[PDB]
């Protein structure tokens, strides 16, 4: 079999084992809806709380994004400046994408702290404008109806992306992004899924929503800061303190 068809393989893999939920269990989890007391108790809570929880489920997703990454084939073979790079531009990214696996565009609710609930849940933070350009994003790639392979290999291509601003091995990130943007066209004409192409969002989207996101993390971050043990400690100093 051919180094491309390893790839599929090996980057399906690296998904499947970091994956952090099971589709099977969001699917089948999806009846099971936060009720309208359940709803008004987190939008009381202070957003001083409701900033601890998502802090610490957005750190624990990017750190999932982050082993994903180190088990792609030649991610680790790049020089640490380039990982950096890569991960500081691209994790936040792929957490935004992997979403659309927990949201419900039914009844446009997300899976959050073991029930589906929608944006207003999140009341609190004083984000509203921001949280609602994620569920819409999350709502439109939910319509794709992404498979778990089609996800891995996209999110793959979301982190290794040769026009990142800082690369210092420009060529041997393109190298890798040639190799996993063959396996991904492979795979959707092996799978007759070429379909999905068209459908994608515009690079600039994700990138420019990713930069909201962060920055409204930074400023919370600023205010009132979580630690954690970091997976990737010169990548968390990039963005932490
Ligand atoms: O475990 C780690 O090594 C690690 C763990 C997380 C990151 C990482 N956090 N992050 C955030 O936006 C973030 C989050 Cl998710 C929660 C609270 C505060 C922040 C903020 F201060 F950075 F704004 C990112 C964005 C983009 C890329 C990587 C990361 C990086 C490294
Ligand atoms: C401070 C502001 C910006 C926080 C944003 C609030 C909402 C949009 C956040 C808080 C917790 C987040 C979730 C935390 C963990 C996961 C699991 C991951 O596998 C897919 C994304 C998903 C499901 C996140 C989606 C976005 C989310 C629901």
């Amino acid at each position: 079999l051919t180094e491309i068809e390893h790839l599929v393989q090996s980057v399906c893999k690296s998904y499947r084992e970091t994956c952090q939920l099971r589709l099977e269990d969001l699917l089948r989890q999806r009846s099971n809806i936060f009720s309208r007391e359940e709803v008004t108790g987190y939008q009381r809570k202070s957003m001083w709380e409701m900033w601890e929880r998502c802090a610490h489920h957005l750190t624990e997703a990017i750190q999932y994004v982050v082993e994903f990454a180190k088990r792609l084939s030649g991610f680790m073979e790049l020089c640490q400046n380039d990982q950096i790079v890569l991960l500081k531009a691209g994790a936040m990214e792929v957490v935004l994408v992997r979403m659309c696996r927990a949201y419900n565009a039914d009844n446009r609710t997300v899976f959050f702290e073991g029930k589906y609930g929608g944006m207003e849940l999140f009341r609190a933070l004083g984000c509203s404008e921001l949280i609602s350009s994620i569920f819409d994003f999350s709502h439109s790639l939910s319509a794709l109806h992404f498979s778990e392979d089609e996800i891995a290999l996209y999110t793959a291509l979301v982190l290794i992306n040769a026009h990142r601003p800082g690369l210092q091995e420009k060529r041997k990130v393109e190298q890798l992004q040639y190799n996993l943007e063959l396996a991904f066209h492979h795979h959707l004409h092996k799978t007759h899924r070429q379909s999905i192409l068209a459908k994608l969002p515009p690079k600039g989207k994700l990138r420019s929503l990713c930069s909201q996101h962060v920055e409204r993390l930074q400023i919370f971050q600023h205010l009132h800061p979580i630690v954690v043990q970091a997976a990737f400690p010169p990548l968390y100093k990039e963005l932490f303190s």
